[PDB]
């Protein structure tokens, strides 16, 4: 019983059946067979008795087993449950990616109005807002600067009546969190709006706060291009502006001098200067994206474009970013305090190259003559089919969607395609009425995606309500390179981007050209 129960309530068939399949009738899964099951089931590159090897001794719970260069069902659990289990690969939770290129050349976690904390009517700004973003990875920030009492500048939203912060405060803030998640450049997006005294105290406030972190100064060399996050390493840039606006200030704006959009000068040499940069809004984006596809890339290949959230947004609401990246555009500004789908997916997208900040852009978004257009596709290296197929097995320890009762949940889950609009595709599973610790499904859904590189995944899982709408329970975003194939176990992630210890779903991808 009590042994029955704890080992009945902890007992998956689930898995049985996959050590079964692996170690056939042994009772045991020898090294000979880890690799099997490593290679035809897990379809690892590195596949090979190393691997298999540091499996076992990482995970091996048996001393004799373990000593014995063997695996037992319950090694083989945890090892499904591990950092080596889990479908977001290990690899690349680390800085793996080349680190080298000019910043244009890669996709920069940016944050919107970053200062703000709710709406962008009355809600409030704090510099824990800029201390989470920066320790969600975020690399770009905003300051919106205005003209304070006693000659010190603040922080709020432009004509609105979110509350109110220091200039000063922010940027000990930004001092002390910059590199807390990543060593890379962070970029100061200033939106000035002071008199050219407080304008000055800025200056002021900037070197003496930012010290030596503040980059003041072009890099010796960086002539035709712009430096790359390596080059940038530890510093923080500034943005805006270039001589109504101070010197000390204006001299500060090294690589990201704000501009006017031009226009996309493959129609001559030359139109932003790659130390210029055009900012759009969502609006703006498609529109250019609906009409000059390729202008847009093409662009982005060697300037910075930063988009932001539509004006209308005033719930702090935010848009895809995949439209944007698809674009090649990198500085994509999103809400960063706003739950849904698109940090979800802005987030999965970032956890990439170890969270660093920054994400290298496929090659075709990196070349200069590139005919890419992610709405007129055409063949190219970027088109490259394959065929997804994942199996949603089962959930474990679904977390209680809070709910002011004591109900059980009714989960299902959704899996999401999202890349080019071609490759765009959602499916869902049926309802498991009243079971949240282990639920079994075992449905598998399939999908076609010509254009793996700008493709993630998403497993999001709803608690079922007939009369509400779909309490929304933890969900995952995997980019397309970083699934990883076989049996794993997705970890679920609350709204607020929290890992959910427990919560995981147990699937077994495939990827087949
Ligand atoms: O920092 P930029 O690139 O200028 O973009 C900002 C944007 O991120 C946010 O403040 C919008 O509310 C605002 O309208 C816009 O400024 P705007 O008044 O120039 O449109
Ligand atoms: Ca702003
Ligand atoms: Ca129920």
């Amino acid at each position: 019983e009590i042994e029955t129960f704890y080992k009945m309530l902890t007992q998956r068939a689930e898995i049985d059946r996959a050590f079964e399949e692996a170690a056939g009738s042994a009772e045991t899964l020898s090294v000979e067979r880890l690799v099997t099951f490593l290679q035809h089931q897990q379809r690892e590159e590195e596949a090979g008795p190393a691997l298999a090897l540091s499996l076992i001794e990482r995970y091996e719970p048996s001393e004799t087993a373990k000593a014995q260069r063997q695996m037992t069902k319950d090694g083989f659990l945890m090892y499904l449950l591990s950092a080596d289990g889990n479908a977001f690969s290990l690899a690349h939770r680390r800085v793996y990616q080349d680190m080298d290129q000019p910043l244009s050349h890669y996709l920069v976690s940016s944050s919107h109005n970053t200062y703000l904390l709710e709406d962008q009517l009355t809600g409030p700004s704090s510099t824990e807002a800029y201390i989470r973003a920066l320790c969600k990875g975020c690399r770009c920030l905003e300051l919106d600067c205005w003209d304070g009492p006693n000659q010190e500048p603040i922080i709020y939203h432009g004509y609105t009546f979110t509350s109110k912060i220091l200039f000063c405060d922010v940027l000990r803030a930004i001092r002390d969190y910059a590199f807390k998640a990543s060593p890379y450049p962070v970029i100061l997006s200033l939106e000035n709006h002071c008199s050219l005294e407080q304008q000055r105290v800025m200056a002021r406030h900037l070197r003496a706060i930012l010290g030596p972190i503040l980059l003041d100064q072009p890099l010796d060399g960086v002539t035709t291009s712009l430096p790359s996050p390596e080059q940038l390493k530890g510093k923080i840039l500034l943005k805006g502006k270039k001589l109504k606006l101070v010197p000390e200030l204006s001299d500060m704006i090294i690589y990201c001098k704000s501009v006017h959009f031009g226009g996309f000068s493959s129609p001559g040499t030359s139109g932003q200067a790659f130390y210029e940069m055009a900012s759009f809004s969502e609006s703006r984006a498609l529109r250019l994206l609906q009409e000059s596809g390729n202008g847009f890339v093409r662009h982005n290949v060697s300037c910075l474009s930063r988009i932001y959230p539509a004006g209308w947004r005033t719930d702090s609401s935010n848009y895809s970013p995949v439209e944007m990246w698809n674009g090649g555009c990198q500085i994509v500004a999103l809400n960063f305090q706003t739950p849904g789908p698109e940090m979800d997916v802005y987030l999965g997208c970032f956890q990439d190259n170890g969270g660093c900040g920054y994400v290298l852009k496929p090659a075709f978004l990196r070349d200069p003559n590139t005919t890419f257009n992610s709405r007129a596709l055409t063949q190219g290296p970027w088109w490259r089919p394959e065929r997804l197929r994942v199996r949603i097995i089962s959930g474990q320890q679904l977390p209680k969607v809070n709910k002011n009762k004591n109900s059980i949940v009714d989960p299902k889950v959704i899996v999401e395609i999202h890349g080019v609009g071609r490759d765009t595709g959602s499916r869902q599973t049926a309802v498991i009425t009243n079971n949240g610790f282990n639920p079994r499904w075992d449905m598998e859904f399939e999908f076609e995606v010509t254009v793996p590189d700008l493709a993630l995944v998403r497993f999001m899982v709803e608690d079922y309500d007939s009369s509400s709408k779909n309490d929304f329970i933890g969900q995952s975003t995997i980019p397309w390179n970083s699934l990883k194939q076989g049996y794993r176990h997705v970890h679920l992630l609350s709204k607020n981007g929290d890992q959910h210890p427990s919560a995981t779903l147990f699937v077994k991808i495939s990827i087949q050209d």
